């Protein structure tokens, strides 16, 4: 089991590897093989061509059996040029071919993570900032992609070439040459890495300061009026100038350290150039080596250290990518709190009754909210759930869609423990109008159509009518194609709740929940929409959870919760008659409504 | 001057004074230093392949292994030292000039910031923080990249290209010269056209990425809703397709990159083949040495190494020059409201406010005030009310002179506010706007904002005067409490009290409440109204309110209709005239009843 290992880069990459070698596609497997073959051809070519250079030199200095020397040299020079062009071609062909492999791989990883995120429990509250989260995911995507590219198309070939060059230097020179270049590459890597850590620290500081300056400027601009009102121009300008200066200093330091890494790098490389070319020419002096061997060794070395010119950035980015990807898998690895049981059957709603059987529950184990709540909602009946501040009614909706499970006890629909049925069918039996209805960044038509997967234009029309929002849409310039939400037309509160009613209508569920539906609304809007809602609840089981008792007074029966249990149960008149908790409540709210009316 | 072809050249010619300040002698020294490292670096890198040529020549000239060893050692060592030194010079010019670049782009930014604060309000300076920040980030990155590439890639490459024309001319060719010239021209042209096509593909690819990501994020931030309608599979499929679209776009874009590189290498290596062949054929005739093969090869590879990236460079430079142009457009846009030449200060000895037949509208095709006239006597509490077309929402902005009247004038004391310095004018005016805005800073900074050198004593006094002092007391950090986002979120009454406090610190003779209570709940309104009444103590006060009840106790009330003064007088006088104010009053009262009925 791969998860039973050390949590380092290697483990991340071993986890990512199946995405590159699917066994499910085979097309991409072919693309992978093709790409590796282009890598091998590219290396073959770039390693081959400098011998063509050497041979051209030899033919011009030992024209003893290389004759006519003109023809031999011309042949080898053209061989070399053609070699260069071909090495390039093989490289871009491996890039192009593998691009599809990379995009598909990271795409499937992204898809898996998305799915899992939609499987995890609500308690993570993934309702935050669009701009921040998007800056983060953008950042991470750029990160993982860059590490992917650098790994497959810089580090891998450079290791191939590094070993090939070791082999060739071993068989044809040295071996002092081999130990010299290996010592060289080790020093270059150690140096680049240690310096790069320092540079990454400086880089982060520069980016923090930049953010601060930009933020200052932006905050000043979006507040032009206020800056005008209090004549604070000079103040704001100076206030930006200091931040700006701070940034400039940070940037100067950062771009200086870049210079030091470059100098250290060139120092190492060019000592090795000096030493190796000296040894080669001296070796020629003794009649052991040709003059073409100078050209050969030199070209071999510059070709070797060209890709390592970027090692710093590469190292910074790859490292970071591997960090981000660890995180990806960490999410995929987090366990799912609410899961379907194995071979779960579907919920079969023949007669839509609702049962709470002794439910104990709380969002956290150190604060219990339902203390053994029990009740029966009869099929087709309309009931309400009211109670004071600790009653625990705001758990009901969430327990019913099974966003969470009870600590103890159960919830049934038609006599079926909803914890033993498939979550999708369970939620298929449920409608909800929430207090805060949210709109997708899309058209009002799409948002209404959302209630059911394959919804027709007719179904949408029918529902918008049944919610009484059809006329409002008719008067819109673009009608159903009107873009709404953020970045689009702002809808009123009543309108949004009407869209929501419409949605649940498209879904047409056998059980409907109003979960503080109108508590976000003004009084007249509430009064208006209450009639609409009253209409929609016609022949369904409906459960209304409300702060204001008056808006639910017409219930077939009312459930009164206190301290997480069922305190009172019955018709509005029975409850006012018992002079118990519901009565008290009623009275108090009434008093409030009176007092507020006086202040005019 | 500004009278030019408005092309990259004009932008750059304009940016040049920033690199050669004449105000800063130090940075001028730094520029001379950087240019000197450019010349040392080029001298060096053009020289070091001569060292290579001689070492090859030494080994082939060349009877045996004579003192050729010593010479060859000497020249290869010279070559290596040369390479290193070229790099050294390059990074030193980078380092030396970095300060120049940073200062220059800083002062340009500072100029733009400054002018933007002089330019007129009507530039709709209300958007999204993330959008403007992403934009400004984008553009600064742009200009920096464009600047670096220009100065430290294209410039040295032009220097080096000309050097190579000279050298190839004097020592070979001249067919060699014309061959490399034709090579570079084809390389440039090819790289340019392919880059234009590639930029279009890149733009498409970015749009597609954005769309896919947006779909994912909007899906997650609405987890609850997706759960409610069991729409997981649906949203997943919705992301897969957008994601595939993006992938295809990416593949296409990176393919076009492949073609750009292949074409580039074709040009470079055709030139390499021809030049090296002709060099060898020249050796065969004993005219050129064997070191000349190495020499020509090295010169050509060194020449075309910086043009390796010409694609990106050209894209980048292009965009940078665009973005910089944009900067200058701002600096060049004319300032709608200016102080007249030698404008005197406003002197407020008697704080009367006079509107004299003011005609105004934000745009010339929609007139709002059609000759508005009134006198606000010094020290009085006056309100300005009216129905939907009265034009009352203009008063505040006209009084602070965000705009001048089309016709007519505004006086404070006896003085035309269009003939005085804006700062003295605004120093005489305090304002509590409808949406009070808080800076991302401490409550102390926000209140102290009201006057430049405001003491903590003054902050205390004002916060007391606005009755928010006690609230601040119960804060852990008190006045050092960070507010705004990401800071403590304040209630509406609290924000309006911070605002009142601010204007208190200013201590102006004229105070405006501009729909001050229109964003607040009823109890909050009633609360803060008494503070607002207290604060009006020895000032001229103008309250502009939608809800008439909140201004009934004014000394006199100004009633505007269709951009003119219809009625004027005390609350009772006005109800007594049975006119417009009366009607409004009744109507408003009636509404308060209906909501109470429900
Ligand atoms: C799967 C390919 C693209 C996925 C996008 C990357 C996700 C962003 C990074 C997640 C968290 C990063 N970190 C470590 C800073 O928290
Ligand atoms: C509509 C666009 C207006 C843009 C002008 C704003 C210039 C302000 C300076 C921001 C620069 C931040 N910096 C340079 C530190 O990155
Ligand atoms: C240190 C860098 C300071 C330079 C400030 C440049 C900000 C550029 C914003 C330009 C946006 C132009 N536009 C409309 C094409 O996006
Ligand atoms: C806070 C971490 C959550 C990240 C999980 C989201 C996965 C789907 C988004 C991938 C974006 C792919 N992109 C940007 C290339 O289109
Ligand atoms: C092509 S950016 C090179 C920067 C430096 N040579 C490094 O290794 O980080
Ligand atoms: C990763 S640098 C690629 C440079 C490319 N040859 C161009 O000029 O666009």
């Amino acid at each position: 089991n791969p998860k039973d290992a050390r949590h380092d880069g290697w483990q991340t990459l071993k986890r990512f590897l199946p995405y590159l070698w699917p066994a499910d596609n085979a097309v991409l497997r072919r693309r992978v093989v093709g790409a590796i073959l282009m890598v091998l051809l590219g290396k073959a070519t770039t390693l081959a061509l400098p011998f063509a250079y050497k041979k051209a030199v030899d033919a011009m200095t030992l024209g003893g059996g290389a004759q006519p020397a003109l023809t031999v040299a011309l042949a080898f020079v053209l061989a070399y040029a053609l070699g260069r062009f071909s090495g390039v071609l093989f490289d871009n062909l491996r890039n192009i071919v593998f691009e599809r492999v990379g995009q598909d791989a990271t795409r499937h990883l992204a898809e898996n993570v998305f799915a899992r995120l939609h499987k995890l429990s609500l308690r993570f509250h993934l309702a935050r900032r669009t701009g921040e989260v998007t800056k983060v995911i953008e950042r991470g995507t750029k990160s993982i992609d860059t590490m992917l590219y650098f790994l497959l198309f810089n580090i891998a070939p450079t290791v191939i070439e590094l070993t090939a060059v070791i082999v060739i230097f071993w068989l044809n020179f040295g071996l002092g040459l081999v130990t010299a270049t290996i010592l060289a590459v080790i020093a270059y890597v150690w140096t680049t890495r240690t310096i790069t850590e320092w540079r990454t620290h400086l880089r982060e500081k520069m980016n923090r300061l930049d953010g601060q300056a930009l933020a200052r400027a932006v905050d000043s601009l979006l507040n032009y009026e206020t800056v005008k009102y209090f004549g604070a121009e000079s103040r704001e300008e100076a206030r930006y100038a200091s931040a700006a200066r701070a940034y400039a200093d940070a940037a100067v330091k950062s771009e200086n350290s870049l210079g030091l890494l470059n100098i250290a790098q060139a120092l190492i490389v060019n000592l090795l150039m000096a030493g190796a070319m000296a040894w080669t020419v001296y070796g020629w002096s003794q009649g052991k080596l040709t003059v073409g061997d100078l050209v050969f060794v030199n070209t071999y070395l510059t070709q070797l250290f060209r890709p390592l010119d970027m090692l710093g950035m590469v190292y910074r980015t790859i490292r970071q990518g591997l960090i981000d990807m660890a995180e990806m898998f960490r999410l995929i690895d987090t366990h799912i709190e609410v899961a379907d049981v194995p071979n779960a059957p579907a919920l079969v709603v023949n007669r839509p009754s609702v049962t709470f059987d002794n439910v104990v529950f709380g969002y956290d184990r150190d604060r219990e909210i339902l203390h053994g709540l029990s009740f029966e909602v009869a099929a087709g009946s309309r009931v309400a759930i009211v109670g004071p501040s600790g009653a625990g009614k705001s758990t009901i909706a969430r327990l019913l869609f099974r966003f969470y499970d009870p600590w103890e006890g159960r919830i049934l629909i038609d006599g079926q423990d909803i914890a033993h049925v498939t979550q999708t069918s369970l939620r298929a039996a449920l409608g909800i109008v929430p207090q805060d209805s949210v709109l997708f960044n899309d058209t009002i038509g799409y948002n209404i159509a959302y209630g059911r997967d394959g919804a027709s234009r007719a179904e949408v029309d029918a529902a918008a009518k049944g919610a009484a929002i059809a006329d409002f849409i008719a008067r819109l310039p673009q009608g159903y194609d009107t873009e709404v939400g953020e970045r689009g037309l702002k809808l009123s509160g009543g309108e949004k709740q009407r869209v929501a009613i419409a949605r649940t209508l498209v879904k047409n569920p056998p059980i409907l929940l109003f979960d503080e539906a109108t508590s976000a609304l003004d009084t007249r809007t509430e009064q208006d929409i209450l009639s609409t809602m009253r209409a929609v609840a016609s022949h369904r089981t409906t459960i209304s959870i409300a702060h204001r008792l008056s808006t639910i007074a017409d219930s077939d029966t009312i459930l009164v919760l206190d301290q997480g249990r069922l305190a009172e149960q019955g018709s509005h008149l029975d409850l006012l008659r018992r002079d118990g908790l519901y009565a008290e409540m009623w009275a108090r709210q009434a008093a409030e409504s009176a007092e507020v009316s006086e202040a005019a």
